[PDB]
């Protein structure tokens, strides 16, 4: 079911300059998300990574995963009335392109257990993978 | 062409953040033409207040970015006078078709009218292959 | 002669910073004309961009100020749909002719031209002057209640 | 003589968000200065102090007043190549009226002291809204 | 445990973002005396402006940290008052000895001298240093 | 001393404001360690969208901050290339055991493993602390030379 940006708000705590998810394409509840992140020179992190060279912080590609990541488990399961979910665990994460003003960064997770929450992650420039994520780990505290 | 991505954008433009609205040109016909794109990110700085409860991009910001397009467009066509600082000095005929919101693409483009400094442009703009933009005339100073 | 500060404007308008551009209101007639303000400041954020080596107030940002102004009188005229959320819809007819610089008091009027409760059209006319001079003119501006 | 953004900007280091001086309208070397702060909605402190009542924290006012004091000390001396001014003491403060979005703040401040080259000046300074004092200062002093 | 973590810190102050300069404090004596802390970062708004090839944090803001932190001690030394917008009226006395630095612990005392109406005393300090002398902070 | 402080690190790092995540760095050996630390202020522009309601340092930051750390350390030790511009290539192994907050003070260490400045290819690990207390740990650190 397809979700445009005011309703991600609703389920996820993130505001500005902190929200990496413009929009969600895709969903299925226990299986896999889809989305996207666009990628402005307008944004405020641009100044700093970096003053002669302007490049999409990797560290900020997991976060934009992660948080769509994390929409996949609150509408799979928001059982526990709690939105706020923290970053536990990170693991195989690739950067292969750099992702750069100009860009539609499209973004897969999928869900591998639910037990804490594990999923993977996959981010995508033009249809070639830029970022890899074998297993995002999240706990809800 | 050749694009011209944003590190020499900011070689031809003076504008920085938070007032930088090309976020890359794809293709330039010198005294011509010129199409760029701007990508609407829920990441910008004006966001958080237009609107609190219904994220729309100004619509007065796509004029400007619009107007930065047409702007490029002009410093490389005659940069004769190498004076990059151009203050937009009418507008005419603008209808917004369309919300521009956050996860848009918007691609536009400007057109060259007429050139002496005083030129004249206009411009269109889509999300999704729709207009949501439309700019009869834009005229600039040197 | 209603003056309208700050709090009272962020209650009649949904825009916040840094997009709020209405500093204050000075008078107001409804269904007729609004005059306001807006303080220029070297300590706006967007200054830094429009531009470094010159700082001049955005003309665009101009046309935001005026419209907000506008839509201010907007809905002090007519607020039966209780809707604050209006979009422009056209501008037409734009003649900047002296720049806005920090240290300038955009001062600011808006007239009412037509309101059609069929679409929610709204055609405005606006004047901004810095020490009396104009600035801007806008011939019509266009509104449309979402 | 009158001082735009521009050429204040040529005098003082001060960058945003913490330059707060939008003009100089009148100075004379040794003795007085006279400018303004426009004190607009759109500033990034405004969302801090406070979300519901926007006043102008008033260290921000001392801080537009030394940066003015600070002004005429380069000019009445610049001798010393150098810009950067601490700000060394402050003495007798009293806001007696809150500054507001809206408002213009008229400033003034008087050259009490220079030691040329120990770099120790000390000045008073003054602001007002609408003719009305908003600010006192009895004496600001600087490390140059 | 006799403090208050940031969130505690928001429902005392209505002060918030870019202008809340007390990250946490670590001594509160009712009536008495105030300990707090500031974490001095790059990562701030204000060392872009002060100054870009030199980052030192502006003395008014250590002024203002030192006041917010001798405001909490106030409100919690008495809120029958029933009003956390406090405004600053006066200051008084006031020295900077050193400069504050991106990557310093400014630690911070207020010290009650008389209420109803308030008036206080501040001192900072960057690793046992003094950095900041206040005199007399002035509240109603 | 072999202590930088803040001037220092923006010579040797290419990050300004608001991605400069390096305050200060107390001790450092070449080619094998490097400890510093990052002050967390509610005076950061991230905690406003980290969140609201509650703030929180978030975690990618504290990768970020350890990497830029590991990053002063690899150009330290070798700056046979003149390039400060170094990318994430890859990051592994990653923990995070308790929220970092507001008045924390972040110590961090980072260790180099593997160097070939014939490539232009580095590995590091990195460990974050507050209070003597893990908070965050990171067993691969991989960056290259761009
Ligand atoms: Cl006109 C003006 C100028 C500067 C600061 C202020 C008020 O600062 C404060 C507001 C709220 C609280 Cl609760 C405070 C507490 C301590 C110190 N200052 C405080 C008013």
């Amino acid at each position: 079911t397809s979700i445009d940006i005011e309703d991600i708000k609703k389920i996820l705590p993130h505001r500005y300059p902190f929200l990496l998810v413009d929009k969600v394409i895709y969903m299925q509840p226990n299986k896999t998300i889809i989305g996207l992140k666009q990628v402005s020179t307008n944004e405020p992190f641009f100044n700093g990574h970096f003053p002669q060279k302007q490049i999409m912080p990797g560290v900020l590609q997991i976060e934009a995963l992660a948080q769509l990541a994390g929409i996949l488990c609150l509408k799979s399961d928001d059982s526990q009335k709690n939105n706020l979910f923290l970053f536990a665990g990170v693991d195989g994460v690739r950067w292969k392109k750099p992702v750069l003003p100009g860009d539609t960064l499209t973004m897969q997770a999928n869900l591998i257990s639910f037990k804490i929450a594990k999923l993977s992650g996959v981010g995508y420039v033009n249809g070639k993978v830029v970022i890899n994520i074998s297993e995002m780990t999240f706990a809800l505290s």
